[PDB]
């Protein structure tokens, strides 16, 4: 496919060094992203989303996990655990808490908070890492109800969410897009 | 016409950014920029007053509506509302603070302080938007007295405002602009 | 409207200086490109191929009259004039060519070059205003059978438009693109 | 593979756009550059190559193909057939010139230029696409001895790829690279 | 003064680095740009067209005099002298063509380019140094009718300057400034 | 002079926009920086004091009075105290301190800080401005004991001072300097 | 040489910067980091602790030493004892804690911690210089058990080393590195 | 030695680049700027030369071997002879030319254009490389009076050459330079 609607918006509703990462994600994961255009979004929403959060609090409280290539995050991830002394997560997480000391697993979710953040805690089984879902309605769910940064930037980060939604719909690729998850 | 002397000052004067978004936000309303010149050097002061005031506090306290088209502006101006939980306001406001929980208006008047204040809260009613005056004179006024931010960067701005308006002076701008609002 | 997807077409198709310029000119003559989107590719695509064409020839060849604010283009108009000795147009070019000393008025049709080169040379009248008019299917037709520029820089300007068909008809947007001129 | 020495080499010695223009065609075609890395520095080379050779003659005589993704190539190579007139090739090339109206496949080989131009030709079958191939020891052989650039401009490329082999060689990586082909 | 109109014209009239060149010219010479308006505007224009005509032709083929603190203008002029044999002059000159091998000295007029000619070639007496009078009326004048540069890049200067005159009359600037002189 | 020791040294030790500013300073009181060198090394030093100075405590604590050109500054100043309501001081201070509501008047000198400190006492006579003074030595002297900046800030200031004077003293400069004031 | 797996690894491994304050440290000792790769791979390491290290704590709370000149590094070093009274350190330190007041020794191992803050313990002798070792296994030791800065600043310190090591190991080039201190 | 006026003066006369390599230079050979200052400002000098004379003529005519590392150096030298076919020389030289195919030793000396080319030519024997001498003074002396570049070029070296006389007889540097070679 030379283009769709759908490509097109990513382009312009992302910024550029974000839009390249999920490109580097999907295509180191075997994905298109000309063909598979709502996982390219989704893609670009949790990188966005991540580093907004990785954003708020200190200048280096967190280590941003999402973003590198799975070998370079895994190394990163080792490092960490071998100087805290943190468990090795089973799967790869998002970022690190220096200041709680523990793995953040940023979730972003066209359905219900409840739901997603059930399966993400299913997924991991090892409670050490942290869990934080939002959802594009505005909705938020975190560990322990351990939201670990300021209202403020949480409440910037739902703000974009659905603004990006807004666009969505505007251009009529909401509905699949929420259909797609 | 080529050019006029406000249309210099305003050039030499303010920004360049600013001086864009100005002449696009007349441009979007119907109105020339080469022409309505008060009006021109009024949106740039508007405009840099509205950037000033999101720059004091911290460093994501603010939401900025102001500057933008307003389609994207009531596009955040709904995300906002959607994820806070805070009623729409009637019109367009100037910012929106995370922190106290409310949108902000402002106003920069060539006359008293307290008849533009009446102006403004007579205009938008829903009392829920905070009100936050600034004079060339140094004059200030919030609603409930609460004035937001610190008094070292309302004096920031009250310093720039009559900077401006010495400015306009000494080139024998300043009655006309005065006696044009 | 949010957005459309010929506008978000428009903004990864072309570069944004370019973009900018197009919607500068559409607002200033009362046209908004959130709406009138085929007449943005239009803008964009007549802006671009006025740009290559410039970019031929030597460094300080051509003086760029498209792109500027009609006030601008005038002066610039009339400063060539009252250099040069040419006469006044009665509507405004595109280009002013120093070598052949004449001024250019640049078409890309998605007609036959036939209908718009007879079209633009009714308007202009003054046979002085040399005419190059290119079509997206690749053909070409100027004044008096000089083309101006090498043979090479027109091939590049004709391959660049053929480029921009295929992107908007892979976005199902060509067709209504093509029926509205 | 966290790393191996000729994927370290390949960095340090290739423009890090030429390494990521490598990297996404890899990854495109299935390929992992952290472990065919003789296939990672063959792909850096060809392409530092490619784009040695479009600099070589007039400012905008070449049309880049190659370095970009298969879909916006083919777009590109359409739209030079449908405007120029030739025949479309089976398969992409490299480059196009416009001065000399025909697509070029560039090669660079470790074996013999005969060898390798042999296997080439035997490829396109169509005669239409001019052949230049370029190896490591410094000979080269184009189609009808016909060379396309200046002496000096291949000089250039020669020395470097001469310069590439005895980085390589110094490193004890040139053995596993030239048995590699 | 805190500003006058002519400054403020000045300032969005010509590019930054020909502003502070201008400033630091006066000012060497006891001269307040804020004051002396019309003096600033004339040194701004004279600098604009010494760039412009040392950007005519070769790459290299000028050494720019003007411009520089008299210190260094002088000493780049005995560098000139001492390695070309060609005659200090008395007077500063503008430029030196490395092709005609000759020193140049430019003039603007808002009055007669004979007038003017006729003071310059009596100031300098010594006729080894060429004389080129612009003037805004779009008349030139060269010694021996040599005028150096091509036809294209004196036919840009002369509608640079003519664009100048038109600016400075649309703002009530241009009559003063002829009569200054 | 083309070019003293004591020149090419301040060139190579402060900053180039903090030398452009002491340059147009002086010129602007009729000092030539290449004449007068041990003024030209105090006017980078006293600049750079000021600008470090303002640089400590918060992000817009102080308003920069120095480095302006006395027509702006004034104007700065007149704004400032039309604001606050404070005394409009007698000669040009330095800074304004917004947290302490004051002007600062900084001094740098090579004597006795208490000689340097009734100087400037006896200068102003309006005890409302604040005085600071500092010497290379490393002593400081600020008025009723209160020294506005951490002492952290005031220690790096202490320690560009002496590192200046051992700069001076290596190339045989600082005697002169210090014997200049 | 003209390079080793070592060398490339440090070059892709480092920011640039760090690279060439390290190859200038080394060739100001006379060292080759083309032959003396395993040192080259230290200073690095070392260079960029210190800089984190500095980035810790406030804006300007340390000054910098290491990484200049050892003339400009003495210079800063007789500036800061000159200013604070603290004892001239007999050995050159690597940073200044304006906070704490005193040197800070920076060092990093791949023995045991204890090992190596002996051995700088008696070379400086003078017990005013604090003493800070990290190690590439995670642990660190600091005088007086005043580890100076945050442990999530010391965390991100043996994060990185840790990555360093996992980073060479992969290489092969660990071992080496290890039995070469 | 933290500093001499020599240096002071190479500092501010060349440009920075230049002065890092001549730096990186000395120190490989192991020579310390700051001591050696006479030959700092020589390597800058000749550097100097280098550069514009690999400006002169075409775009990629030249390759230039000054400024390297030796090792890098002497492998862009194989690489040249092992493409070229020309004979390896026994030093290493300045420029390669492309269109006259031979290898260049520029020179820049203080005594006399034909004692130093009398001894540049004992020194590197084989006569296939081609030796261009050029003095302060101004004159210059090529092999078989084959100057290579146009005379322009050459003028504007041998005016740069001049004037750095200039600037460093003002400050009384230039009779131990002279005295120096
Ligand atoms: C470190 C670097 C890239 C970072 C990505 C992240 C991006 C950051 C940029 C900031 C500035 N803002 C804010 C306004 C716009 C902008 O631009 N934000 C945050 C908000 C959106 C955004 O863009 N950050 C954080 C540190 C500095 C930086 O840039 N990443 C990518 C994955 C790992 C990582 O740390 N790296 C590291 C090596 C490769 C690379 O690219
Ligand atoms: C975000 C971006 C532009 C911002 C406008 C605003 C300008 C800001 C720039 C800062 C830096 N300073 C300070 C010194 C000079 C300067 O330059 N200040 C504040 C003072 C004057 C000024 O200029 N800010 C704030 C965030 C970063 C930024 O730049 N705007 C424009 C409207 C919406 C918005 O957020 N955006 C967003 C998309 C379009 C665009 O342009
Ligand atoms: C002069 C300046 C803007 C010019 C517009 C035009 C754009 C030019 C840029 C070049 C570089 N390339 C080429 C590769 C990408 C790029 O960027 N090209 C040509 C191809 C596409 C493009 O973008 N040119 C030409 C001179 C330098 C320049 O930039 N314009 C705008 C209208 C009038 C004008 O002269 N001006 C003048 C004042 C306002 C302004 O913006
Ligand atoms: C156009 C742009 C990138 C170009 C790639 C190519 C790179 C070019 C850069 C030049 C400058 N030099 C020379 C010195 C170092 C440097 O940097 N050279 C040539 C030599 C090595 C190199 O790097 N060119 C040519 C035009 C301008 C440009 O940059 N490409 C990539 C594939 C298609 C294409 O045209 N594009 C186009 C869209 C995506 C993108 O990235
Ligand atoms: C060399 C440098 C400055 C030059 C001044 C001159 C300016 C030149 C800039 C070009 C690019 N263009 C063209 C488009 C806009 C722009 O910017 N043009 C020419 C047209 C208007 C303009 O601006 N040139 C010429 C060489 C490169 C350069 O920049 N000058 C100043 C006096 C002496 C001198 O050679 N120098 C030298 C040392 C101090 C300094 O500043
Ligand atoms: C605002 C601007 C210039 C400021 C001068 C001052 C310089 C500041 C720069 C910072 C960054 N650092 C720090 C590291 C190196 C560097 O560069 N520091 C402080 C330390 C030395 C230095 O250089 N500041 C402060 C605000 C931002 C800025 O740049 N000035 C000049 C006089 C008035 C003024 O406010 N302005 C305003 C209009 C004209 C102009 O130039
Ligand atoms: C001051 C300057 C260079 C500094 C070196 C140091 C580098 C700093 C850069 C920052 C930004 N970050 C952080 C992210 C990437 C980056 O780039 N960090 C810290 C982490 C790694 C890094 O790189 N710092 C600190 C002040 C600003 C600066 O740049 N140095 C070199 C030795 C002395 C010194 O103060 N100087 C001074 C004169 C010569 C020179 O180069
Ligand atoms: C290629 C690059 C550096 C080059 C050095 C040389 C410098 C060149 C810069 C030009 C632009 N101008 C001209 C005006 C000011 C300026 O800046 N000129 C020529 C005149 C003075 C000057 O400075 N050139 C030539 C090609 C582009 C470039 O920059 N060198 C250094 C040695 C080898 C080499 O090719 N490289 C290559 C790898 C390391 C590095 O640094
Ligand atoms: C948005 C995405 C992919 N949605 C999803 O299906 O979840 C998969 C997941 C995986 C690990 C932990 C938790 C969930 C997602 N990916 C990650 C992520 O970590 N690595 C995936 C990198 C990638 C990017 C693009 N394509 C394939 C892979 C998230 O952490 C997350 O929250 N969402
Ligand atoms: C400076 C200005 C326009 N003066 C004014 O007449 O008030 C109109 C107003 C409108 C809404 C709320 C409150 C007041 C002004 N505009 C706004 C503003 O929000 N949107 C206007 C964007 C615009 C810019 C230029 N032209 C037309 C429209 C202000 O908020 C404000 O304070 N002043
Ligand atoms: C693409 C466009 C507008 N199509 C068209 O309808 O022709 C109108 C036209 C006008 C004058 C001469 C010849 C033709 C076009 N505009 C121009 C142009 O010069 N100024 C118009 C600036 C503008 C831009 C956007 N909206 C309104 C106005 C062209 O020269 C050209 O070729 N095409
Ligand atoms: C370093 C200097 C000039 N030494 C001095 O003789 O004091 C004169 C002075 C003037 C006003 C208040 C206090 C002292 C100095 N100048 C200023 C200053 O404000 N404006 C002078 C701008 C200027 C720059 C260069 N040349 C002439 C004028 C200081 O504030 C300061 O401390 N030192
Ligand atoms: C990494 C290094 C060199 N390892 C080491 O052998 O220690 C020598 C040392 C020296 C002084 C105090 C404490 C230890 C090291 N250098 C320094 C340092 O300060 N100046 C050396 C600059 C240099 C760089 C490269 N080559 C030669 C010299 C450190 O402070 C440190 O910790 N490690
Ligand atoms: C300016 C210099 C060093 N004067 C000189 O004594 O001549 C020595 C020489 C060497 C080879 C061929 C011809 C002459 C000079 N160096 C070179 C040069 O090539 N490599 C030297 C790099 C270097 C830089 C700084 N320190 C030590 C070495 C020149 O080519 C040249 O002309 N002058
Ligand atoms: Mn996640
Ligand atoms: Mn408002
Ligand atoms: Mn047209
Ligand atoms: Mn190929
Ligand atoms: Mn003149
Ligand atoms: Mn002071
Ligand atoms: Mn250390
Ligand atoms: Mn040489």
């Amino acid at each position: 496919p030379r283009g769709s609607h759908m490509e097109d918006f990513v382009r312009q509703c992302f910024n550029p060094m974000i839009v390249e990462l999920a490109e580097k994600a999907m295509k180191e994961y075997g994905e298109d992203p000309k063909i598979e255009t709502n996982k390219f979004a989704a893609i670009c929403t949790h990188l966005e989303v991540c580093f907004m959060y990785s954003d708020g609090g200190s200048k280096h409280r967190f280590e941003i996990i999402e973003g590198r290539d799975r070998i370079m995050a895994w190394t990163v991830v080792n490092s960490i655990c071998n100087t805290t002394g943190v468990e090795k997560p089973k799967f790869l997480p998002d970022l690190y808490d220096y200041k709680e000391n523990r793995f953040i697993e940023i979730g972003v979710t066209r359905r219900e908070v409840h739901i997603y953040y059930l399966e993400k805690a299913n997924k991991i089984k090892s409670e050490k890492t942290h869990i934080h879902i939002f959802s594009f309605t505005g909705e938020e769910m975190a560990t322990k109800a351990d939201y670990t940064l300021d209202e403020e930037s949480r409440a910037r980060i739902k703000t974009r969410l659905f603004t990006i939604r807004q666009e969505m719909a505007s251009r009529s690729l909401w509905d699949s897009f929420r259909q797609s998850e």
